[PDB]
């Protein structure tokens, strides 16, 4: 119940939402069916429009205008956006020449320079250019400021999710919106873009940039706008707002638009109707500079122009259906569209099997247009499984397509209407957005490059002057996009220390059922291995500094010719392995006489080692070597890669992968980068929460024995920027791809893996493609400790995504 019956007189668009049952006056009042009785008539205006024209100059107030032209105007800060072009003889602030903003120029009273957050649903990355012409405000703030070619948004690239993480730096996984439809088990509860439910604050996890604001003494506007404000509105508010006393007036704004998302649904991303929703967005930027200016805050205001996701073409002929592949369609719930979720239709049938289901839509159809994962197959990029509102069974979609369950539900909600959508995998190009920061304490006509919008809370926190609620986004990684406020963080510090292990042990103290045709045998040569296992060829393998443990462990650092290792006694394998291929490389084979050799470890005790017997009986199961036995760099030097404290548990269908990717792929990468420093490692990640995973979570074991095996296994591969100078000897910027891929016990994610590898094992990877920092999270590990660039640069660098799209 609402008493609609108080009023809103000098309440429009008030900050502080009163409780029910008194009526409402704030953005959202409509929304929720609250706004007092006298809403529209005080609030919502639009008498004589929104411009000034030359006969209202000097006007005599009328209180039922839209916005004002009379003289006092600027004083009571309601003047429609054009009054000083029209009435005072100014330009425009598109026409005006970029002039750098070295300091916020700011009114009297000012604390702090405000934040304008101009949010644009849908504006697809490429719009930036293709648009350019008819966008001229965009363009300057993009030109002027500081801007990037296309920021990434989060999976999946939906509104609400989006929104959400730009607000609180948090993967939706994490804040809770992780659809703009979702059930949630526990609550027994279905949000929906429609109705009731989604008002209910228990949606919405972290913590909100508005509420960090809020609770540490800096004033926010309402974020939220109804749909049925017009634009026009929603900037004069804005202004309004600005205008007020310094104790009333808030620091941080945002404006929300509909469009061009709107319109790209129903027109496809490109259609010809979509010039004029640009245009028009633009024409608001306008309207907002040339306000900000008319109140000399033009010069102060830092401006965010940001979008949510893009738009990519999609019609309704281009949909796949459940029912061509699932006899028991009827016994499931689907989450339909850009993206599928399954999970049964009824909790009391014990027949649901989702195996069943998993194996009936796999590879069914030769150009099949979706593939299905339970949630914890997911590339672990995307971030998507740890939270029970996101159901066991996903169907990534691909580009340009819908799934569905029947086609009664696409004919039946008999032709088709839109031409655009989106929700796809955020590495799809079409799926880029837009991030442009124009103001004094962003840069002057700077370009920096493609960044993630979970980055953006801690940047907003920066410019706020506030301490950001913790979060995903890594602080400091977008220091180059700011003047000043930079956050300057400190590296963690490394709380295990290594052990350094000399020989220790004698051959025969291990029974561990392996052999090795290595009896084989000079005092030249001899101090010479010596020193190889004292770390004599450390530089050359280890280009960055050890990777610091940030956890309680106990491990050895184990060194040799080819490589180093830090070997995990708990774990009984390598956390981590580091080698350096040059360009000149030479790959070899395995030899003959080394085909089934695993070598004792004479530094590490038999009780701290993995044993053969273990991989015999456990008919599931194989192995692999971490440092790649094709890469040594000498006959001699080859026995090391087969070293017990080298090898870990693979399954053959993965083995196929591995020694694909160590046979030809880091010789190919070498060519091709001039040298590449190559760290590789197991994941541990049983519980799918991106994180390390302690000894007591581990699910599985090499049958009989106490030997972990990895969830996934990761290869962090580094080279110079500048590829004229070799990886051992590189001046100046790093450049890095990595992966993090999922160790299967088969190759069904890879429709062609009956293929020579060269067909299919590339395009594996590149799914599963990953930042450094994602392997910071599985590993508890942390790189480029040693380096001559700055940490700033390097906490970049750790975020960079190698996403294999084109321009
Ligand atoms: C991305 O960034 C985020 C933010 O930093 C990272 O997420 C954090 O990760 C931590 C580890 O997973 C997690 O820490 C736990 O916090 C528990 C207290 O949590 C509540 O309070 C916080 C603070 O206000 C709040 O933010 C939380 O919000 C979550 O839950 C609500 C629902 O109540 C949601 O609305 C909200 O969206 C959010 O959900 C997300 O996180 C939860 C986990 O908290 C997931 O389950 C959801 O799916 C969703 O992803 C909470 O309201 C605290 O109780 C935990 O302590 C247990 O574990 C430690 C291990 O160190 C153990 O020592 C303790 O004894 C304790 O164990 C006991 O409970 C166990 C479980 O019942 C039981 O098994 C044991 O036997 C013990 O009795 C823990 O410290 C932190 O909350 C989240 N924060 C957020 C916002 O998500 C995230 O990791 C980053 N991601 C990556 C990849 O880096
Ligand atoms: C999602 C989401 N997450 N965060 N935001 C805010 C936001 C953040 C940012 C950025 F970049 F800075 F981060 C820019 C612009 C906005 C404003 C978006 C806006 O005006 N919109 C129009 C209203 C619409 C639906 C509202 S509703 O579902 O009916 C509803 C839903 C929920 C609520 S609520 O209960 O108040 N939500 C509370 N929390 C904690 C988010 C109200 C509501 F009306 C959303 C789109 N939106
Ligand atoms: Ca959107
Ligand atoms: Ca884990
Ligand atoms: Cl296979
Ligand atoms: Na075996
Ligand atoms: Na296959
Ligand atoms: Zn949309």
């Amino acid at each position: 119940w609402t008493a609609t019956s108080g009023s809103c007189k000098g309440r429009c668009f008030e900050l502080q939402e009163v409780g029910p049952p008194d009526c409402r006056c704030d953005n959202l009042c409509k929304s929720y069916s609250s706004c007092c009785h006298d809403f529209d008539e005080l609030c919502l205006k639009t008498a004589r429009g929104w411009e000034c024209t030359k006969d209202r100059c000097g006007e005599v107030r009328n209180e039922e205008n839209a916005c004002h032209c009379s003289e006092d105007c600027l004083s009571r800060g309601d003047c429609c956006t054009n009054y000083q072009v029209v009435c005072k003889g100014e330009s425009h602030w598109v026409d005006d020449d970029c002039e750098e903003i070295k300091v916020p120029e700011c009114p009297a009273g000012f604390v702090r320079p405000p934040l304008i957050i101009f949010s644009v649903d849908g504006f697809r990355a490429s719009y930036m250019k293709k648009g350019s012409k008819v966008m001229p405000n965009i363009e300057k703030l993009r030109s002027c400021g500081t801007h990037a070619p296309y920021m990434r948004p989060v999976y999946p690239t939906k509104t609400f999710p989006n929104l959400y993480t730009l607000a609180t730096g948090l993967y939706p996984e994490s804040h809770g919106i992780v659809g703009n439809s979702m059930y949630d088990p526990v609550f027994d509860a279905s949000f929906h873009l429609r109705g009731r439910e989604k008002f209910n604050h228990r949606w919405w996890g972290g913590q909100p940039l508005w509420i960090t604001a809020t609770k540490q003494g800096v004033r926010a506007g309402t974020f939220f706008w109804s749909v049925s404000i017009p634009h026009e509105r929603r900037i004069l508010t804005i202004l309004q707002w600005l205008s007020l006393p310094d104790n009333e007036r808030p620091s941080v704004y945002a404006f929300y638009s509909e469009q061009p998302d709107f319109s790209g649904h129903k027109y496809g991303p490109f259609g010809p109707e979509m010039t004029n929703p640009l245009r028009e967005i633009d024409k608001t930027v306008g309207q907002l500079m040339d306000g900000l200016k008319q109140l000399r805050l033009h010069r102060c205001v830092n401006v965010i122009f940001v979008g949510d996701h893009g738009m990519e073409d999609v019609t309704c002929d281009r949909t796949e259906f459940l029912s061509n592949y699932l006899t028991n369609v009827d016994d499931i719930t689907l989450v339909p569209g850009t993206l599928g979720r399954i999970r049964a239709k009824s909790i009391n049938n014990s027949k649901y099997d989702p195996k069943t289901i998993i194996a009936a839509l796999t590879c069914k159809k030769p150009d099949q247009h979706f593939k299905p994962y339970m949630k914890q197959h997911l590339p672990k990029r995307l971030h998507y499984a740890n939270n029970r509102r996101i159901e066991d069974i996903h169907l990534l979609v691909d580009r340009r397509w819908h799934v569905a369950r029947k086609p009664l539900d696409v004919y039946k909600k008999g032709k088709c209407f839109f031409q655009g959508d989106h929700g796809f995998d955020n590495k799809v190009n079409s799926m880029q957005t837009v991030f442009v920061g124009y103001g004094p304490t962003f840069k002057y006509r700077t370009k920096v490059p493609p960044f993630e919008n979970i980055e953006l809370y801690n940047v907003m926190c920066d410019l706020l002057g506030l301490k950001p609620a913790p979060n995903n986004g890594t602080h400091g990684s977008l220091n180059h996009l700011l003047r000043t406020n930079t956050f300057r963080p400190t590296m963690p510090d490394e709380v295990s220390r290594p052990n350094y292990p000399g020989i220790m042990y004698l051959q025969s103290e291990f029974d561990l059922g392996c052999t090795c045709d290595d009896k084989v045998e000079n005092k030249l040569e001899e101090l010479n291995k010596r020193l190889h296992t004292k770390g004599s060829t450390k530089e050359r393998h280890l280009l960055y500094g050890r990777p610091a443990v940030l956890y309680r462990t106990s491990y050895d650092i184990l060194y040799h010719t080819d490589f180093e290792s830090g070997y995990s006694e708990i774990f009984l394998m390598p956390l981590w392995t580091s080698y350096t291929i040059s360009k000149q490389a030479e790959v070899s084979s395995i030899p003959e006489h080394l085909t089934n050799c695993v070598r004792p470890d004479v530094r590490v005790s038999p009780g701290f080692s993995q044993n053969c017997l273990a991989y015999k009986n456990d008919k599931q199961m194989s192995y692999g070597f971490l440092f790649p036995p094709y890469l040594s760099s000498s006959p001699e030097a080859k026995y090391d890669a087969f070293l017990v404290t080298n090898m870990v548990p693979m399954y053959p269908a993965f083995k196929r992968v591995w020694a694909y990717f160590q046979r030809v792929l880091v010789k190919k990468y070498a060519s091709e980068r001039n040298g590449v420093n190559v760290i590789s490692g197991p994941i541990f990640d049983y519980n799918y929460d991106g994180l390390r995973d302690t000894e007591d979570e581990i699910k599985q074991y090499v049958e009989g024995s106490s030997i972990p095996v990895p969830t996934h296994y990761y290869s962090i591969i580094t080279s110079c920027l500048d590829f004229t100078q070799p990886a051992d000897k590189c001046d100046g910027p790093l450049s890095v791809s990595s992966f993090i891929l999922p160790h299967r016990p088969d190759n069904d994610e890879s429709c062609n893996s009956s293929e020579d590898e060269s067909k299919w094992v590339e395009e594996l990877m590149k799914m599963h493609t990953a930042r450094v920092r994602d392997i910071e999270h599985l590993t508890g590990l942390d790189f480029y400790r040693k380096t001559s660039r700055s940490y700033s640069e390097i906490l970049t660098l750790k975020t960079y995504l190698h996403t294999y799209e084109s321009e």
